[PDB]
């Protein structure tokens, strides 16, 4: 059918020292399911979890749509230098009313090259499973 992708901004805002992490939409999501009618959320990890914060972020769930729409944005205390040895982790994953995720795939983004001024790059991220 094709890659499940998912379309991601970033930006670390220095003045407040915090990391912005915009989770935009889905494409080709009919690709990732089998089944129809699920609901589906974005699980977002900041890796490797410092305890000092939080580090696991959820969006909330929406009807699954082969394109589907969250525009959430989760912000994150964190030192730049901090930053830069991190790997964000987001999973697609199927959600009932017992609020157990399945997480069926998603994407790891390494850190390592955000930019400190503030222009904030979007890009689209293949799922793996
Ligand atoms: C109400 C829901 C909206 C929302 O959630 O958004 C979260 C907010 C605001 O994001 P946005 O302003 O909607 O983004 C704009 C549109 O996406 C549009 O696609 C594009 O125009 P074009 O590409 O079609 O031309 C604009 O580019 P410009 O040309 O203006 O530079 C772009 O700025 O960001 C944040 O939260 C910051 C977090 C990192």
């Amino acid at each position: 059918s094709g890659a499940t992708r998912i379309q991601i901004a970033l930006k670390y805002d220095e003045k407040n020292k915090q990391f912005a992490i915009l989770i935009i939409q889905l494409s080709n999501l009919s690709a990732l399911l089998q089944q129809q009618d699920q609901k589906v959320n974005i699980r977002v990890a900041v890796l490797p979890c410092s305890e000092s914060t939080t580090c696991l972020f959820r969006t909330r769930p929406l009807d699954a749509s082969d394109t589907l729409v969250f525009n959430e944005v989760f912000w994150v205390s964190m030192s730049y230098p901090a930053l830069h040895q991190k790997t964000l982790r987001v999973d697609v994953c199927t959600t009932d009313r017992s609020h157990l995720e399945e997480c069926l795939g998603g994407a790891q983004i390494s850190l390592a090259e955000v930019a400190r001024s503030g222009e904030r790059s979007t890009r689209w991220y293949n799922l793996l499973s």
